[PDB]
């Protein structure tokens, strides 16, 4: 016979921002056998066996009935050292070949954002997928003819070198992604939650310094794996942001020219009545309120009446300029867009659910994004899952003084009260949501320089939206430490 026989190609490291190693391709002994040797040799067979732990008479099953057959793993992936105690038996037709295995050295840590690689070396979930074609590299290649027993006769013309993978520096930071990783956790124990999503951006590059889920897995033991804990829940969950968005809706009503926040709405008597439809507010001893009120006291009622005054098409133009059920641009396989539906002529009732967040669905990732836009005094950077060493242009998608404006009025949301997201040290901003229900949480700090945006999302609390402020609230003021922030609230 001719045989092509490929050459094992070293796959890209993947590190952390700061070169902290993500995922390491490790050099592994594959245990291969010629069966048509192994043939020759049987009274070793029983040893071989007994050496891979397979019972006596299945091993010998599986080898005669491959007897035609030149190739077959005894153990593929095996570790070196233990397959040198086989090599060690010298039994014919007995081999073996250097393979790669990844291993994951922060393992449940980063599990969904790095992913893992299938049987082959081939990347099969999140970055090792997404960037296979860049961590691949080339194999080699010889080219044999081989015995009537399939043994290597020589013949082999010009073997190729083979041509590694590159490696990939993420915008992670494992600093920062521990942290989120372990508040999540203790969030979900404390709440008595089912799952969550924790999704931290640089405002200023467009970097997803953390992203990370509940459930999740050990990639390096994937044995008794749910396939409900591998799910990227941050980039393939689409819910409705629901209160969330309003901040965007505000956007709308300061740049129509028709609102400035000290103007008023009359939301009394906390529910409004469209034809059969009644929109409908959890506070219901409100009448006057101006626009920082309405976010204070969570009126459905007073965006629904923004809403009807400036029209749906200004609010929805916000929304799609800020990325909401918009493609992300960052190209992994599986990652959802969600949905901001369009109308031609806006009726009464879909123009209030739009504004207060009902009927359109997003992902944790475009609802950071939009918070960044906001954050980054409403300049749009490109979202990066690679270090960014220069940063693309930003696209202006709020005006810088509409943008300031709504910063300050979320700034209000989180002082003006007081316990009931606060970050000691700085200025936070942020907005609560809660959509079986759904705990959201949106922000961004320092106020005064706006560096972090973060989305905390939690599926079902039991042991009960103030689920979700303490985490972002934890994870804030840590984030803003390992960064070095300095502290802004000054006198
Ligand atoms: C925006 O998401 C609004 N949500 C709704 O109108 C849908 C719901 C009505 C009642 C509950 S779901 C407004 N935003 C918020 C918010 O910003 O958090 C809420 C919050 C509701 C809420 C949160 C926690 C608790 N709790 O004590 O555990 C209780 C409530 N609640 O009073 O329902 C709803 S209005
Ligand atoms: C609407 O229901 C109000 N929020 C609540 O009282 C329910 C909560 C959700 C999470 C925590 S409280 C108004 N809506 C919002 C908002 O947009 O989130 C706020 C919240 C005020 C507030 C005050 C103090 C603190 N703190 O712990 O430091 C945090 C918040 N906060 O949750 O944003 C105005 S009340």
């Amino acid at each position: 016979s001719v045989r092509h026989i490929a050459i094992p190609a070293h796959r890209g490291l993947i590190t952390d921002r700061n070169g902290e190693p993500l995922a390491v391709s490790t050099p592994v002994t594959t245990l291969w056998a010629n069966p048509k040797e192994l043939m020759t040799a049987k009274e070793r067979w029983p040893q071989l066996a007994a050496a891979l732990g397979q019972d006596t008479k299945l091993f010998a099953d599986r080898i005669e009935q491959n007897a035609e057959r030149e190739f077959i793993y005894l153990v593929r992936g095996l570790t070196p050292e233990q397959g040198e105690g086989v090599i060690a038996l010298k039994v014919p037709g007995v081999y073996s070949i250097e393979e790669f295995r990844r291993f994951y050295p922060a393992g449940e840590v980063v599990a969904h954002a790095v992913g893992f690689t299938d049987v082959d070396d081939r990347g099969r979930e999140g970055i090792e997928l997404a960037f296979d074609e860049w961590l691949a590299g080339v194999p080699g290649k010889r080219q044999v003819l081989k015995d009537r027993r399939g043994r290597v006769i020589k013949d082999v013309q010009v073997t190729k070198n083979a041509k590694p993978g590159k490696t990939l520096a993420l915008s992670i930071d494992l600093r920062l992604q521990y942290l989120a990783h372990r508040e999540l956790r203790n969030a979900l124990l404390e709440n008595g939650a089912k799952a969550g999503s924790l999704v931290i951006m640089d405002v200023k590059t467009g970097e997803i310094l953390a992203m990370t889920n509940q459930p999740t897995y050990n990639p390096n033991n994937r044995r008794n794996l749910q396939p409900a804990a591998m799910r990227n829940r941050a980039m393939i969950d689409v819910f409705e942001p629901g209160s969330t968005v309003k901040p965007f809706s505000m956007s709308a009503a300061l740049a129509s020219g028709r609102w400035k926040p000290s103007d008023i709405v009359d939301v009394y008597p906390g529910t409004l009545q469209i034809g059969r439809y009644t929109i409908r507010d959890v506070s219901r001893n409100s009448r006057q309120l101006d626009l920082t009120g309405i976010l204070i006291k969570s009126s459905n009622v007073g965006i629904s009446k923004i809403a009807f005054d400036i029209g749906a098409e200004s609010i929805y133009s916000v929304m799609q300029q800020v990325g909401l059920g918009q493609d992300t641009g960052l190209g992994f396989p599986g990652e959802r867009v969600g949905n901001l539906p369009n109308h031609r002529k806006w009726p009464k009732a879909e123009t209030a659910t739009l504004a207060y967040g009902a009927g359109l669905s997003v992902t944790a990732i475009q609802l950071a994004h939009a918070y960044a836009a906001l954050a980054n005094d409403g300049k749009s950077v490109p979202l990066s899952m690679t270090r960014v060493d220069r940063v693309p242009d930003g696209v202006q998608v709020i005006s810088p003084e509409v943008a300031s404006t709504v910063q300050g009025m979320l700034q209000q949301v989180v002082e003006a009260q007081g316990g009931v997201a606060q970050v000691p040290g700085y200025h936070a901003a942020g907005k609560s949501g809660t959509a079986a229900y759904r705990s959201l949480f949106a922000g961004f700090a320092p106020a005064t320089d706006p560096r972090i945006a973060m989305v905390v999302v939690i599926d079902e609390p039991s042991k009960a939206g103030l689920v979700s402020a303490p985490v972002f609230s934890k994870v804030m003021a840590g984030a803003l430490r390992l960064m070095n922030v300095p502290p802004d609230n000054l006198p």
